């Protein structure tokens, strides 16, 4: 199923402090190699929040899991019916995002539909005060099994570089549950090691973000 | 000169604690967009040090400098004769690298020839003890003019993620001087914002590192 290059389509509909916006994205992924390649366009004009604060919200099934760890791959075991990914992201000393997404296969395309709502942000805050640089660091995503719920609990902190050399923390509380009733692989504790690079498209005039990502499982 | 896509060739010859090795690399860069794309092969077998500790050593002229900052672009002003880049990199609580390179244009290809010597590393150290993860974070490279010397002084600290969640610091002391006698643009203080993602090549059997980098000037 994830053996080749799989087309991905991402759609987000959000609201941050009353401000409504939409982002649609296209790209493709490659499990075998852990590479993601996505282009996101804010389809309603200008994005009221910085492009980097949506990186984690805008498809972990694309992680390369070395062979000996394939029984720990919850993400692809829930395919192709999918899983629901929920998160509560707390930005240090500022608002929080609450997102719910549904990631399933629609034909041949891996679809990720999300609904984001964020509140409590300050206008003097780095988030709304667009004080965040356009770049991304590497982080370790920590996964554990939620036995009861038949899913996984994921948790990690993101480091956003503010343009004044400081660092904006974003506390992530993640939960994943399958969409189908069938059995699914509950893993042993391990972590995903992700890298991400943001860039632009010279030939794109609409507000957007080009994201390049490499993710590989480890910790076993 | 840097208006299009320029082929790059990198060659390093080094010695770390007696261990001799070579690395040759090929790729191309795109100034207009700040993108670098390089593939490095350790031509003498296995690399005695981790691939990430050589990222900064293994061509800043590829940074995108927005128009209004073009009088601050020392790197491209020294072309095509080039510049000599020297550095002394101190790894926190471990050895240090001392490199000298020469970056000039050879025909159409931008060449970067380096000679690295590093000493004082521990075998129980993260560097020789290969305890560093295969990923890279984003950093701010700080540039100032060395008026007297007719060049620039660059300085920054790199953050290498150790596989046990900790962070290995690498203190960089950089110096750049032109190779030609002609005048060169000495800039105002500003900084380069770089992002880097390491990956592998499925079809490559020789020890190597695939590097993808995006660099843009800022601070003015």
């Amino acid at each position: 199923l994830f053996t080749g290059v799989v087309p991905i389509l991402v759609e987000l509909d959000g609201d941050v402090n009353g401000h409504k916006f939409s982002v649609s994205g296209e790209g493709e992924g490659d499990a075998t190699y852990g590479k993601l390649t996505l282009k996101f366009i804010c389809t309603t004009g200008k994005l009221p929040v910085p492009w980097p604060t949506l990186v984690t919200t805008l498809v972990q099934c694309f992680s390369r899991y070395p062979d000996h760890m394939k029984r720990h791959d919850f993400f692809k075991s829930a395919m192709p019916e999918g899983y629901v990914q929920e998160r509560t992201i707390f930005f240090k000393d500022d608002g929080n995002y609450k997102t719910r997404a549904e990631v399933k296969f629609e034909g041949d395309t891996l679809v990720n539909r999300i609904e984001l709502k964020g509140i409590d942000f300050k206008e003097d805050g780095n988030i709304l005060g667009h004080k965040l640089e356009y770049n991304y660091n590497s982080h370790n995503v920590y996964i554990m099994a939620d036995k009861q719920k038949n899913g996984i609990k994921v948790n990690f902190k993101i480091r956003h570089n503010i343009e004044d050399g400081s660092v904006q923390l974003a506390d992530h509380y993640q939960q994943n549950t399958p969409i189908g009733d069938g059995p699914v692989l509950l893993p042993d504790n391990h972590y995903l090691s992700t890298q991400s690079a943001l860039s632009k498209d010279p030939n794109e005039k609409r507000d957007h973000m080009v994201l390049l990502e490499f993710v590989t499982a480890a910790g076993i």
